[PDB]
């Protein structure tokens, strides 16, 4: 690239944990992507709670798609690998790619609350490395909008909410039938998570939030830290909007077994009052990571997972 | 000791953070700091301001005495110092003597509510070592209380408690004669640390909490990320209570500048507005880091201080 662009931009990460890389696809990487997910779309048939359980279950989602791990590594590689140089580089770390999601928005729809990737990095240790490529598919514009928000980790150092999270997680898990419907009790629970509301988030930071416009092409990288949000898409310009979103972690990033278990459970009590049957796509990474942990494992490493440790050199930098 | 009592110890704190050491100290070394702390009590003015601030503004104090280093390093190490091996030894750490505090409570008073120790080791990195020895000067019974509860860190890891107290530091610090009474501004802002009451405390804890009875001459160890709380003293037993408090470091205990300078604009901006003049006991810890930091520092550890250097023997196991 122009080698003080880069520097900006690592400049820019360590400053905020984030950082907007515009031109870094091709339209050509673009359409590729947008066919192969569209055709891996109508495929599979996906629900909405998968994507609740991950935010803890509050039920603010306000999305159109939120489908995991629709592509296998090796599609992503083919088109993330030649990038993760760059990645390296800003953040000083040796990425894996390991997992990824589909996000979409229809126009007057507020997408994704304000959040940190505890969700995302469910199966990970909170202190050990995180972050995501995300890609939009439609333009974003300062007249349409419908991208996102997100903050500097010098505004809100979002490794905190790691803990409240767990603790909320913690809490859902002493659900009763005696308590009632467990989505209400779970929404109503007085937990430090739940008073965390969306005017507490607006007091802390302001408007020390930052908006963008995205051309195809352009992508938003940010670490796991960094609290974010989707932005409502106004009508007019696109019918839908999405994004395609890349999860990395380092070589050294293990895998946190007591909170993998927590969310299992929680899913399980879900699935288990509702009466419904959650699926994960073929090679899912949380269903691959979920059974080296039920099998028990040798290391503590995501790098020494079987699946991954066969399949590392696709995964990272050439 | 024992032996087999010390291996308890260490185990008990290993899983919660804390541990009840009886018959630590000898009714003689007990008596020794009652007068002493009688004496230093007796020639100083001390008022609830500096407490106040420490646990961020919020006027819920409610203690007899609030007093930092009444006493020296010296007279500490006298009675701390031949027990550091076992603190050691519970903890795996160096242990450096450092601060110390005063807090005694009248019957039917709350004295301090819930609280991690961000407080009391404000100038120190969050993520560096920290603990303290409690030792009441007065009976702990089950039928007058008045001693303290406590929460293991399996129930809450307290140190996630420590960036949102540093948020609401943050917006403490963005007041405005505009805004009216700096302390309703500071107790009715709309921060994440203000939403966190006892209530949610309670929710989140439930009856995970410890409260023990304490003979003279048993103290309470815990580490930073404990929260704990006076419990009210009935009346009938005492007139007042007292605990004279040693706040421990690690050998590699580093300041942490960026605290240091919100908690002393903080503390500027209370007295500026207020028109009040904080007091400090000459060699009080606080003001001599303060210096350092002023004067700019060579290096990021405590012990590297040059009062802390020069006396660092005697802060140390022999
Ligand atoms: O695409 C969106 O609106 C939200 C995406 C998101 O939260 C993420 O990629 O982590
Ligand atoms: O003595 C008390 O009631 C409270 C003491 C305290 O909070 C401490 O020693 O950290
Ligand atoms: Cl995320
Ligand atoms: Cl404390
Ligand atoms: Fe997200
Ligand atoms: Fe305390």
């Amino acid at each position: 690239m122009n080698r003080e662009q880069v520097e900006q931009l690592k400049q820019e990460y360590e400053e905020k944990g984030y950082c907007q890389i515009k031109k870094i696809f091709d339209f050509s990487a673009i359409k590729t992507i947008q066919k192969t997910l569209d055709q891996a779309k109508q495929e599979s048939q996906i629900s909405k709670e998968k994507v609740t359980l991950k935010l803890g279950g509050i039920d603010d989602i306000d999305t159109n798609d939120h489908a995991y791990d629709l592509v296998k590594y090796d599609f992503v590689s083919s088109f993330i690998q030649e990038k993760l140089a760059l990645l390296n580089y800003i953040t000083g770390k040796n990425l894996m790619i390991m997992h990824n999601a589909l996000f979409s928005v229809e126009p007057n729809h507020k997408g994704l609350p304000w959040h940190v990737g505890v969700g995302s990095f469910s199966f990970t240790k909170t202190e050990d490395f995180g972050a995501s490529i995300w890609i939009p598919l439609d333009k974003i514009t300062k007249e349409h909008r419908g991208g996102m928000q997100y903050v500097s980790t010098k505004i809100f150092p979002g490794q905190f909410y790691y803990s409240v999270f767990d603790l909320h997680l913690k809490n859902n898990i002493k659900w009763d039938e005696s308590q009632g419907d467990l989505n209400e009790y779970v929404a109503n629970a007085n937990t430090i998570y739940n008073k965390i509301t969306e005017d507490v988030i607006d007091y802390t930071i302001k408007d020390g939030y930052e908006e963008d416009e995205y051309n195809l092409g352009d992508a938003f990288f940010f670490n796991k830290y960094v609290l974010h949000q989707s932005v409502p898409l106004k009508p007019g310009l696109h019918k839908l909007r999405r994004a395609f979103v890349i999860r990395l972690v380092d070589y050294d990033t293990r895998v946190d077994e007591e909170r993998l278990g927590l969310f299992s459970k929680y899913s399980q009590l879900h699935s288990r009052y509702y009466k419904t049957l959650p699926r994960y796509n073929k090679d899912s990474v949380l269903v691959m990571v979920s059974r080296a942990v039920q099998k028990g494992l040798k290391s503590p490493y995501l790098r020494d997972i079987p699946h991954v440790q066969q399949t590392l050199a696709a995964r990272m930098a050439a």
